[PDB]
Parts: structure tokens; C-alpha cells; sequence
């Protein structure tokens, strides 16, 4: 009847995203135009001429490199319904004392379709993400997707497991020093590493050493950390601080499923990581006819929108791509299974 | 029939069919009646 | 040593297969000329007919 209660802007119920991957590792990004794309890794090894004077002439110099790998396909496809019969009533938006036509309104709904189906693109690419830095290796599967396989080339060394017989579990909570294992890991890590993510709860154990205490672990203790963790912003990265040379990350992001909640990371896991460890998006091709029509099969992304003919007269919202997240080099992280 | 060639020799279309899997068909279709006046005009000789 | 788009693959396709289909249609036309001027009669009988 006559109510005249001004009731403004609705929740907007984000659950939690930080990907502290797509965003800091994986910054290199290369369509494809052919299934085969190749990245080499040169193994090299020079040494010197220690003694060799100008009247001793001996060997001459070898070349190096040789190795290299592809792994083709890629994809996504989150289609999704427009609902033309939905857009009369009015949505948690459009508020009660400002309506408009369905119209715009399904413009508007067309604006989330194709946002939450990015939303969902990031929600699988991370899921990529974790696979290539937390086993070297790479599994997509799914129903109507056969199962892709990608061992990106890491080592064995890069798979430490705490486990054994004293881990971090049965040790001294209050004497004992875990950088010596930290060290240890870090020996063969393929070069320097100066981040070593924990788990949300990863990192509550390895607090309760007390050797963690004298570390200096202020909200204000790194240049590059920070400026991270705040763009990084949601309240699932957590720059503790430093650990010397090294600082120490807590990443907790998440991803719904279907319809359930799921954290990227396990529950006691950690990584041998370098700030210049550099990463692939690479895309592949659209295996689409409607895309090969203008030819841009090769893309990162591509919307469609398009509707059925007959008598019910219905829209469609339609995103392709193919995320091929990689890295230049698996080596340089190290999985190691805390416990 | 919407563009008005009923009647013509052949009838090349393409088109593309929408969906979750998109594809397209180029299509010929023609109505050949290939005919001869007056039959005894030619004798069938079956060689032996 | 000179690869192209898949794209353009199917234009070459396409082209290919518009090609196949004249030919299938030059080809299937002489059927009929055979018969009539072969036997002075003809049968227009196949599957889908």
C-alpha cells in the first residue's frame, strides 16, 4: 500500500579471494597459435682455464643447453542463462524509491553474469596456480574435459616432506631453532629464496617454536611484503614480518566449489620461494567457429553474447579461454609437507 | 523462398548452427533433371 | 618451416570442401545423361529419396 520506508543498498556477500599468485608470480602471459608451444631451459656449466698461458694452447670452448617441453591445450567454459522472465521483479539492487525498465535491468544482470563468470575463470586459475607452485606437476581434469597432465620438471628436492621422526611436532617447543632445517630446504632451492608461505595453520606450530620469537615480525618490517599483502588486501594473505632474510607469509585464500568452500592451501605445507621467480599465463587457442570467423582464436579471454531464435526468445552470456598457467622454472620453489 | 530463387540451377549456403558446441555447414542443394528429347534418336548398342 | 592459423586452416577448408561438394555435384549429374542416353530410361532412387 502506502509505505514509503526508504531502505537503501543490500550485502554484497564476497566470501574471500587472494590469489598472492596470478598476481605476483605468473606475470608473463603468451597466446597461443599453434597446440605445440616450446620453452627451453638451459642447463649451463663453465668452468675456467686455470693454468692455460699463451704458449699451452688446449681445449676449446663446448656449447650448452637442449632441453625443452610443451603441453598444448588449456581451457574454460562458463556459459550461463539470462532469465528474461526474472527481469520484471526487482533485484536486491534497484532500490524500492528509484525502479527502472527490465531492459537496462537485464543489462545490469548481464554485468553480474559476466562477473561472476571471471569470478569463476579466477577461481580455476588459482586452482592452476596452487597445482604448478605446490608439486612441479599439473592436473585438469573434469566432466567433459579429459584429464591434462603437465610434470613441469620439478625436482624430487623440491618435494621435501617434513615427515620422518621428528618433524616439527615431537621437538622442543621452546628451544628448539627450526632454521636449521630452513636452511636445509633452502640449500636446494635452485638459487635464493626469500619467501617461505606458510598455511593459516602451517604457521601456528611453527610459532610455537620460540625461536620464531626473536625474529623481528612487525606489521612494518619490509618494503615489498607490504605493498603486496595491502594490494593483496581480503583478509587471506597475512605478511607476518620478517624472519632476517627471509619473511614469513601466511596464505590463507580460499575458492568456492560448486557451492562449498575450499582453501588453496593445505593444512601444513610451506614453499622455498624467490621474489623474482617468474611465471606463464599463457592462453591458448579458441577452439571456437564464431572466434575463428575474426580470427581471434588467440586470446586471453573472450565474452559472447548471442540468443536462440523460436518461440522462447532466450539470451545467453558465454566466456572462452584457455588458462595454461606455467613457470619458467619449477626448481625454484621447494614444496616442503610440514607435519 | 525468402529471397525469391525458387527456381535457379544450383544453391550453395553457409551458415553456423549456435550452442555449447559451435559449428557451421556449407550446404549445396539443386534439383537436376537432366532429360533428352527423343529416345529411339539413339541406339544402345550392347558390344559383345 | 611456414605455419598459418587455424583460421585461416578453415578458410582453406571451407574452400576445400565447397570444392568436393561442386565436384560431387558436377560428378552425380552425369548419372542421369548416362542412363537416359545409356538405356533410354532412368532411376532416381537412393537412400533419403
Amino acid at each position: 500500500m502506502y509505505t514509503t520506508a526508504q531502505l537503501l543498498a543490500a550485502n554484497e556477500q564476497k566470501f574471500k579471494f587472494d590469489p598472492l599468485f596470478l598476481r605476483l608470480f605468473f606475470r608473463e602471459s603468451y597466446p597461443f597459435t599453434t597446440e605445440k608451444v616450446y620453452l627451453s631451459q638451459i642447463p649451463g656449466l663453465v668452468n675456467m682455464a686455470l693454468y692455460v698461458s699463451p704458449i699451452v694452447s688446449g681445449e676449446v670452448i663446448r656449447s650448452r643447453g637442449g632441453s625443452t617441453s610443451e603441453f598444448t591445450p588449456g581451457y574454460v567454459k562458463p556459459k550461463h542463462e539470462v532469465n528474461p522472465q526474472m527481469t520484471l521483479r526487482r533485484l536486491p539492487d534497484e532500490d524500492p524509491q528509484n525502479l527502472a525498465d527490465p531492459a537496462y535491468r537485464r543489462r545490469r544482470i548481464i554485468m553480474q553474469n559476466m562477473r561472476d563468470e571471471e569470478l569463476a575463470i579466477a577461481q580455476v586459475e588459482e586452482m592452476q596456480a596452487v597445482s604448478a607452485v605446490l608439486k612441479g606437476k599439473y592436473t585438469m581434469t573434469g566432466e567433459a574435459f579429459d584429464p591434462v597432465e603437465v610434470d613441469m620438471g620439478r625436482s624430487e628436492e623440491n618435494n621435501i616432506t617434513q615427515s620422518g621422526g621428528t618433524e616439527w611436532s615431537k621437538r622442543d617447543k621452546s628451544t628448539y631453532d627450526p632454521t636449521d632445517d630452513i636452511e636445509a630446504y633452502a640449500l636446494n632451492a635452485s638459487g635464493v629464496v626469500n619467501i617461505i608461505v606458510f598455511d593459516p595453520k602451517g604457521w601456528a606450530l611453527f610459532r610455537s617454536f620460540k625461536a620464531v620469537k626473536e625474529k623481528l615480525d612487525t606489521r612494518r618490517g619490509s618494503n615489498s611484503e607490504l605493498e603486496t599483502a595491502v594490494k593483496d588486501l581480503g583478509k587471506a594473505v597475512s605478511y607476518k614480518g620478517m624472519y632476517g632474510d627471509v619473511a614469513i607469509v601466511v596464505y590463507s585464500g580460499q575458492y568456492v566449489e560448486n557451492g562449498v568452500k575450499k582453501n588453496f592451501l593445505p593444512d601444513n605445507t610451506m614453499v622455498l620461494g624467490n621474489t623474482q621467480a617468474r611465471g606463464l599465463r599463457t592462453y591458448g587457442c579458441i577452439q571456437d567457429a564464431d572466434a575463428q570467423r575474426e580470427g581471434i582464436n588467440a586470446s586471453a579471454r573472450y565474452p559472447k553474447n548471442w540468443v536462440t531464435t523460436g518461440d522462447p526468445a532466450r539470451e545467453f552470456t558465454m566466456i572462452q579461454s584457455a588458462p595454461l598457467m606455467l613457470l619458467a622454472d619449477p626448481d625454484e620453489f621447494v614444496s616442503v609437507q610440514l607435519a
